[PDB]
């Protein structure tokens, strides 16, 4: 008769999205944006976040309200009281809502008993997130799972850079599956031209995979420039978010590009720590919401 | 008393890919350069620039078209006029045209009898001779117009289009970009090279582009250009935010025109949306220049 609380971090693209949905390497890292999700023993099923009090509700709370119903299955759950409170904007690739699927089913788990492993934990947020898209990629609830550095698909675990993480929101809405649908479209209309770009998106996250292993900041943040382009040349870039990545690379980080589907949505930068506070100042002087963080080792753990 | 012209011209697509082997295509634009050359009592060569006599230096391609061509038939007294509203640097062509234009209106009244074609192969050697080493790209699209395929040198039909050119502002030293643009290149060649061959595919598929007329698909290669040339380091701040506001304004495409880090963007718009395409660039804080694609290169005003 208590209460519990878990947390999930958010993660942010160093290389390669977009072009993992056609085969081809990424590097997806953890960083300190987590979601906590608070969870007590209640009469009913209550499900509270920023946006207000529900019960069992897929329109408002549909990660949420998947977790409890997948997991109700095993060990009966007639009652829990949910509390949702994050740091990750709902919107770009930040990964918020396998943070919050990873954060419940921690919670829950811990709640009430399930015995659950990290490995199943990161299993079930994958099919959760499927029940709720309709088709979901693993990697997400993986790294939200696990934190750290992470490399895609093959899931090797890299150094977590001793670097400041600058995210420049620009307010826009990132409307995932449509960017997707938009480059899958792009792709087909000439297979001979952007197929080789996705190539070389791979080339890039695998030249890094060693630059991020040897520590390498400038390289990294030079090759996340380089990554910038091809996903600019792939459409998924707007006004906003080249007016945010250049005024950081002009304060002085090492490198600046998309993180997720983009057309909107969040920006990275990869910052020395003296440098985090004038790239911050950057990006919200040309007019972007600024978050200043860092990687994380730390994937999901109990508060 | 004779006036001739010759035009600017933009890339439509394969800058930067040119040294190493990849195709390109200018387009042939409606800024021209018109030189007045009448007869006068000493070779005085007058500009915005000023007015002096024979100058290597104020005027290096005027004077060097005048030194080159009297040892065939002598001149002594010109009174040449260069007007332009072509814009410097970013490729446009500014010197290329300064120079057929000086050709051709000395061809007018002097009787020089050259060809097209000799307009063409003087006027580049002419460019070897000012900035020590040119390539004849720029010099032939001035002579003859239209679109242009590089190397093959294929002439194509011109786009029903407008061209809306946004100066940044920005200086930019093309020897620094290209050298830039190099070591990226051998840093990571693996990674660039295929890059280098990505942007001479789009000039391969964007001929058969403008041979067909297809300006939206055109519009939609330049973005995926601009996109691997912002890879290569070359775009800026401003250039972005000027071709991001061409899109939105309705513009088929937007791209970095020349070397970039700076220098100039391109538009292409349908004719309707060329003022308002411009008017967005220019709110967006360009130096704006209306044009459009021309098929005439040099011509006997
Ligand atoms: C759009 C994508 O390329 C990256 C964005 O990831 P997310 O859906 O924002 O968590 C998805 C993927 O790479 O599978
Ligand atoms: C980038 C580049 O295509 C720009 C050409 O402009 P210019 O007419 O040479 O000034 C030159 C190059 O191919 O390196």
């Amino acid at each position: 008769g208590h209460m519990v609380s878990c947390s999930a971090p958010g993660k942010i693209y160093l290389f390669g999205e977009h072009a993992v949905v056609y085969g081809e390497t990424a590097i997806a890292c953890a960083v300190e944006l987590r979601t906590r999700v608070r969870a007590e023993l209640n009469d009913s099923i209550t499900i509270q976040s920023q946006i207000g009090r529900t019960g069992l509700d897929f329109e408002k709370h549909p990660y949420v309200s998947a977790v409890i119903e997948k997991m109700r299955k095993s060990i009966p759950i007639n009652g829990v009281f949910l509390t949702v409170d994050s740091d990750i904007p709902v919107g770009s690739g930040l990964g918020s809502s396998a943070a919050v699927t990873i954060a419940s089913i921690g919670a829950l788990n811990e709640l009430f008993g399930f015995g659950l492993s990290l490995q199943e934990i990161a299993k079930l947020g994958h099919e959760i997130e499927i029940k709720v898209q309709g088709a979901a990629s693993p990697t997400d609830t993986y790294v939200s799972t696990f934190g750290g550095v992470v490399t895609i698909p093959e899931r090797r675990k890299l150094k977590t850079p001793d670097c400041g993480i600058v995210i420049g929101d620009t307010g826009v809405f990132s409307s995932t599956k449509e960017l997707v649908a938009n480059v899958r479209q792009l792709r087909e209309s000439y297979p001979d031209l952007i197929e080789p770009l996705m190539t070389s998106i791979g080339k890039i996250s695998r030249i890094g995979e060693q630059l991020v292993l040897s520590g390498d900041y400038a390289s990294i943040g030079r090759l996340m420039n380089v990554n910038q382009g091809l996903l600019d040349a792939l459409g998924v870039n707007i006004l906003e978010l080249s007016q945010l990545i250049y005024s950081a690379r002009a304060a002085g980080a090492f490198g600046a590009k998309i993180t997720g589907a983009g057309g909107g949505g969040c920006m990275v930068a990869l910052t020395a720590p003296e440098k985090c506070n004038q790239v911050a100042e950057a990006v919200a002087g040309a007019g972007g919401k600024v978050t200043i963080t860092k990687p994380t080792e730390q994937g999901l753990k109990v508060d």
